[PDB]
């Protein structure tokens, strides 16, 4: 615990990360918690366990402050999509759970003693910008394109730089062409998808090559971006940016799964199988441990255990996927 330099981790994202902030939602009336007040923390993600921000926190003995969102997009502005159960959009980054965090450092009884040094803030946001209705599906606000999302997540820093944060880290985009849901079925793809219920009226080939290049395009840009907004442009003076190359990580996993996961090393399936209209469901024989993908979609709370393991040692400036600007 006292080898991690940090008391606090406050993560902003989707449902990678989200720790039970959407079921807030669901359960008062579309409305995020009063500020001074968070969510009750769940142990069951999307994931089917924790998810790496849980991971992280317990390992560094920090306090987690987890302020993704199931469904996030980094900005409504850009792209939406509306979730029918809470009658509005999903929940955005700089649209909801950022005005969140800027209200709650306010209160002493949430952070006790938020400093520049003792709390680390994570970003990882763009499986939902980058997917099925959204830029793959060209559903975003006419005329804004991938570098318009690059542009929100430096925009997501301005707002925590702001509140007196200097200690940041960009999760990339994942290899979205690997996972289940825009794979090929031949290769253990998808049919119709509780994602994505037509995606069988679509050429899969090409559209799972167009979310290849728009998430290696957006992770170039990610990387070269915050060197250049950090060491040229003065953006966030005295703050220190780490780019985890969490895509890195991902096809390592995919491409080596007997060094990661326990029997049955399988990485082009998923544990939890629904139908497209999200039921009823399916799990896998085995362990959980066996698998990438705990459903077609989100990474197992296995592959969340191995990205908190390599957030820790980005944030201690020592790995092989971590990129640090001053
Ligand atoms: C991921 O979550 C699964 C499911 O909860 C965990 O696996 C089980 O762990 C318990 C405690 O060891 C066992 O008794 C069960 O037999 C397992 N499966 C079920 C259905 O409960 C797994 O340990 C978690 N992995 C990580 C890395 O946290
Ligand atoms: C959405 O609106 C419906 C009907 O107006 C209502 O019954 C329901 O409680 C709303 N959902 C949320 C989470 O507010
Ligand atoms: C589907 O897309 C792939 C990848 O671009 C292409 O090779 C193939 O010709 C396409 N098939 C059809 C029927 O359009
Ligand atoms: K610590």
């Amino acid at each position: 615990h006292k080898d991690h330099n940090f008391e606090t981790l406050v993560t902003f994202g989707d449902s990678y990360t989200d720790n039970g902030r959407l079921g807030y939602y669901i359960n008062h009336g579309g409305k995020a918690p009063r500020p001074g007040t968070m969510h009750d923390e769940t142990t069951t993600t999307a994931s089917g366990g924790l998810s790496w921000a849980q991971f992280a926190a317990r390992d560094a003995g920090a306090t987690l402050m987890d302020y993704a969102v199931s469904g996030a997009v980094c900005s409504n502005q850009i792209v939406s999509r509306y979730f029918d159960l809470i009658n509005r959009t999903f929940p955005a980054i700089l649209d909801d759970e950022i005005p969140s965090f800027q209200a709650d450092v306010l209160f002493k009884s949430l952070y006790p003693h938020r400093t520049a040094e003792n709390t680390v803030y994570a970003v990882w946001i763009g499986t939902n910008d980058l997917g099925w209705g959204a830029f793959l599906s060209d559903s975003q606000t006419p005329g804004k394109t991938i570098s318009d999302f690059v542009s929100c997540v430096f925009s997501v820093l301005d707002h925590v730089y702001k509140t007196g944060g200097r200690r940041f880290v960009i999760l990339n985009t994942v290899p979205l062409e690997l996972a289940p849901l825009y794979a090929l079925p031949e290769n253990g793809g998808t049919l119709d998808s509780q994602y994505w219920n037509t995606k069988t009226k679509y050429n899969m080939t090409e559209y799972g090559q167009k979310i290849r290049e728009y998430s290696t395009s957006v992770n170039t840009m990610l990387e070269n971006g915050a060197l250049v907004m950090a060491s040229l442009k003065k953006r966030w003076p005295k703050a220190m940016v780490d780019v985890f190359d969490v895509h890195s990580l991902f096809n390592d996993i995919y491409n080596a799964p007997t060094k990661y996961l326990d029997a049955p090393h399988n990485v082009n399936s998923y544990y939890h199988q629904c139908g497209p209209a999200g039921s009823p469901c399916t799990d896998q024989p085995g362990s959980l441990n066996g698998y990438m993908w705990y459903d077609e979609l989100h990474p197992s709370n296995k592959t969340s255990s191995i990205v908190a393991r390599n957030f820790l040692d980005v944030v201690a400036g020592k790995s092989k996927y971590g990129t640090r600007f001053h």
